[PDB]
C-alpha cells in the first residue's frame, strides 16, 4: 500500500498526449503522491532530489525510487467496452452473425451467469486477466441480473481496477428466461447506481446505465432511465448501428424515428457520457447528432470482422470531431486485450484505405493513442487519465520488450553498417508482436495491482 | 535421438484431413518409427500392445510410449513464404506500401546480411522461433548472397526444420549495392542447388529457385532458370499480383505479356512445384493459367492488410481448384506464427464477405486447413506432411492450453445447467487466443526439435 508515500518512477515514459503523436521521454522522473501525477523532470539526475525541490515538507526518508535500456512505462490501455459476463464464449461464435450469435450463444452465457458462484469465477478471471495485458480502465457490461452486478463491482474495487459496472437493461425482444419487466429494468438500475456509489464508495467503481440496444428496451423504459441518468449525471452505455439485419430490425421497430440514432436521441439518451459501441453504418445525419450531443465511439474491430458486421470508419468519425476509443467486445471479440484490438484497429483501417484512400489509415500511435487517451476521452476521464501529466492519475504499465518468452527482439547491432532501430521501432515492435507477457507490472492510481 | 526406437503417442490427435473437416480422434494410439507414422488405431487400450500387434519383430523393449484432458496433437504449421533475411525488420514499416517498403527497409536489411556473424544470429533466431511457434516446414527467400544462403540450409539442417531455402535473383531494377549480374544471378544458384543436394545432402533440407518477382528478373535470367528448373525438377518460388503500383510497373517492363502471370508463364517458370506469394490482383485469366500449371499459391494476410496490398479472394482461388496454403511473409507481415496468419486470414475472408456474401468466409477448421495440408499441397508434399495418417512424416506439435501463461482458459463447469463447450469450441478457443506458450514440443521427422 503506497498511500502517504511519495514516489518517483525513473525511466523511459512513452504516451500520445496528441492523436499522431508519440511523445518518447528518456531518463525522466515522474513523481506520483496518493496516486496522482506531482511532476515530470526529462533529463532527471537525482530522482530523490527532484521530489525534494517539488516539496519543502519531504525528507528523503519519504521518498521511494522505482527504477525502470528495452523498459519503458505506458499508460494503461482502456477498455471501452467488455461484457465480461460473455467471457466464458471468447473464440466461439462459429460461422455467426449478431442477431444469431445474441440467440445461441450470448443469452443462454448470460443467463447462466445469475449462479453467483459461477459469475464470482469469471469475475475474478476477467479483471484479471484484463490487468494482466495492460488494462487498466474499462467499462463493462454484464448481465440483468441485480446481485451478480453488485458482486462484479464489489470484485472491481477489491482488486484495484478502474471500472464503470453496467446492470443490462432488457425488458422487450428477449428469451422468456432472460427477460425484464419495465418496472424491474428501470428500478434494479436505481439499486444498482445507489450501491455503487453509497455502499462500494469507491473512486475507482463507477456506474453506467446499460440499455442493452434498442431492440431490447421499451419506450417507456428508455424515457424512465434518461430521466435518471440526466438527475444523477451517470455514464450510459449502448450499441449502435453494428449489423445490416440489427439495423433494419431497429427500424421496423421504431418507424417513428428517422434513424437508429434517433431513436437513442429522442429517447434521451444520447448524453456527453453516452459511450456508443460499433457505430459502423452511420449515416452522415446520425454522425452529426452523435457530434452535437457530444457522444463517444466505441470502436471494436475484432467484433465487427468475426462476426461479418462491417468496418468502422475511424478516421471518418475522428475527422468529425467525435472522440473514439478501443474497445475488446468480449466475447464477440475473442481477446481481452486492448493491445490486440489496436492491432486489428490497424488493419481494419488498412481493409478501409484499400478502398477509401490513404487517409482511412491509422498509424500505430494513433492507434496507441485510441487505446490510451481516446478511451479516457470516450469516458470524460481524459482530464485525469490516459498520459504522463501532471494532475492525472497514475495508471500506467511497464513494458518490458526482454521479458521471459517475450516475442519482441531485437539483436544487438539494430540498437544505437547495418540498419539500426528508432525508439519509434521499438515502440512498434511492441505494437505488433507484443503480448501480456511483456507488460510485467501494473499500477491503477497508484497502486501496483499486478505483477507478472 | 529416437531413429532405430519404435515410438507410440497416445492421446487426442487434431488435424484437417479435407478442407473443411475437423477431425478430432481421442484416446488414439499412433505408432512412429524413423519419422514415419506406422498406424493410428482410436479408442486404443494398450499402446505396446498395438505395437506389438503391427509388427511382430518387435518386443515390449523396443517401444517407447509418449503419453500427451486439455491437450492434443496437432500437425507441425507449414510456413510457405518466409523472408528470414527480414526478421529484424518485424514491425517496421510506417505507413510505406510494397515498393517504397522495398527501397526503404528490404534492401537495406538484405544487403546488411551478407556479413556472415549478422546472418548466422538471424538464422538461429528465426528457425528457433518458428519452431517454437509450432512451425514445422518453411520456404524460405534468403537473400542474393550465396554464402549466406549455404550458412542458412546448413543451420536449418542442424536445427532439425523442414525448410526449402532460396538464394534470391536480382539481375535488374535493385540500387547497385544490392543487385546481381546474369551470370552470376543464374550461376550462384546453380550452385546453391547442387550444395543443398549434394553437401548438405539431408532429406530435411531442400534448394528451391527463388526470382525475386518479375521487375527483378531479366528475360534471360528467368529462361535460365527455367531450364534449370526443368532439368533439375526443382520447386520454384516468386511474388505474384500483390500491389497495384507493382502490377503496373510489370505491365510496363513486359508490354509483350498479357499480365503479370504471363510473364512467369512465357518464360517458363510456372511449374506444379511453383509457390506464388500473394496472388490478390488476378484476373480470370491469370488464375486460369495458375490452375493449369498446376501451381501453388501462399496467402498472406498479415503482409497484404499491413501494407495495404489487398485482400487475397482465398475462396475465388479455392472454388477454381487452385492449392492455397499460408505464409508468414517475414517481414511484410510481423509475426513469426502461422497460428496468427490463420487468425488473420480468417479476418480478411470477413473483410471480403462484407461484399461478397458468406460464401467468402473461411472457418476456423479451413483456416487450420490452410495452416497445414494447405501448404504441405502447396509444396507437393501432402502425400508425406499435414496429417496424422499411415506413411506420412511425424511433423507434429503438442499443443497444451493450460501451458504456464496460457491465455486460453476454460472454466470446469464449461466440460463435458450452464452451456458446455464442445472438443470444436476447444480447439477454437486456442485458434483465437493461443500462441507460442501454448506449443510445448515440437518434432519433425519423428524427432523432438524444440521443447518449451
Ligand atoms: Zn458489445
Ligand atoms: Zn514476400
Amino acid at each position: 500500500d503506497k498511500h502517504g508515500k511519495f514516489l518517483v518512477f525513473f525511466g523511459t515514459f512513452v504516451d500520445t498526449p496528441k492523436l499522431g503523436e508519440l511523445r518518447i521521454r528518456e531518463k525522466t522522473s515522474v513523481g506520483v503522491l496518493n496516486g496522482i501525477i506531482r511532476f515530470v523532470n526529462r533529463n532527471s539526475l537525482d530522482p530523490v532530489k527532484d521530489c525534494l525541490d517539488h516539496d519543502s515538507s519531504l525528507s528523503p526518508e519519504d521518498v521511494t525510487v522505482v527504477d525502470i535500456n528495452n523498459s519503458f512505462y505506458f499508460p494503461g490501455f482502456v477498455d471501452t467496452h467488455n461484457h465480461v459476463s460473455q467471457y466464458p464464449n471468447v473464440g466461439v461464435f462459429g460461422n455467426s452473425t449478431l442477431l444469431d450469435w445474441l440467440e445461441k450463444y450470448t443469452f443462454p452465457i448470460e443467463a447462466a451467469l445469475a449462479n453467483e458462484n459461477i459469475a464470482r469465477e469469471v469475475y475474478n478471471k476477467v479483471i484479471s486477466k484484463t490487468l494482466s495485458h495492460g488494462t487498466t480502465t474499462v467499462a463493462y457490461y454484464n448481465t440483468i441480473d441485480l446481485k451478480s452486478t453488485k458482486l462484479l463491482a464489489q470484485l472491481s474495487s477489491l482488486l484495484g481496477q478502474r471500472v464503470l459496472v453496467g446492470k443490462v437493461c432488457m425488458d422487450t425482444n428477449g428469451p422468456e428466461y432472460y427477460i425484464e419487466d419495465t418496472k424491474t429494468s428501470f428500478e434494479s438500475t436505481v439499486k444498482v447506481v445507489k450501491y455503487i456509489r453509497e455502499t462500494i464508495c469507491d473512486p475507482l467503481v463507477n456506474p453506467i446505465v446499460t440499455p442493452r440496444f434498442a431492440p431490447s428496451c421499451s419506450r417507456e423504459l428508455m424515457q424512465q432511465l434518461s430521466k435518471l441518468v440526466k438527475d444523477e449525471n451517470i455514464h450510459v452505455q449502448t450499441h449502435l448501428s453494428e449489423n445490416k439485419e440489427e439495423i433494419q430490425w431497429v427500424q421496423d421497430l421504431f418507424p417513428e424515428c428517422e434513424s437508429y440514432t434517433d431513436v437513442y436521441d429522442k429517447y434521451g439518451l444520447l448524453t456527453e457520457k453516452t459511450v456508443l459501441a460499433h457505430c459502423i453504418h452511420l449515416t452522415d445525419a446520425e454522425a452529426r447528432v452523435i457530434k452535437q450531443r457530444r457522444c463517444g465511439i466505441s470502436h471494436c474491430p475484432i467484433s465487427n470482422s468475426s462476426l461479418t458486421s462491417g468496418e468502422c470508419r475511424v478516421r471518418w468519425l475522428l475527422d468529425q470531431g467525435i472522440k473514439v476509443g478501443l474497445g475488446t467486445d468480449v466475447s464477440a471479440g475473442h481477446s481481452c486485450s486492448i493491445l490486440t484490438t489496436g492491432r486489428q484497429a490497424f488493419a481494419v483501417s488498412r481493409h478501409l484505405a484499400m478502398r477509401e484512400t490513404d487517409h482511412a489509415k491509422l498509424s500505430v500511435s494513433e492507434c496507441l493513442f485510441l487505446a490510451t487517451m481516446g478511451g479516457a476521452q470516450v469516458l470524460r476521464m481524459d482530464e485525469t487519465l490516459g498520459t504522463f501529466d501532471v494532475g492525472k492519475q497514475f495508471d500506467a504499465q511497464m513494458i518490458d520488450t526482454n521479458a521471459p518468452g517475450s516475442n519482441v527482439d531485437m539483436f544487438h547491432w539494430q540498437l544505437k553498417n547495418p540498419p539500426l532501430l528508432t525508439n519509434e521501432d521499438i515502440i512498434a515492435k511492441w505494437f505488433f508482436n507484443g503480448d501480456d507477457r511483456n507488460t510485467t507490472k501494473v499500477w491503477v492510481a497508484g497502486q501496483q495491482v499486478y505483477q507478472i
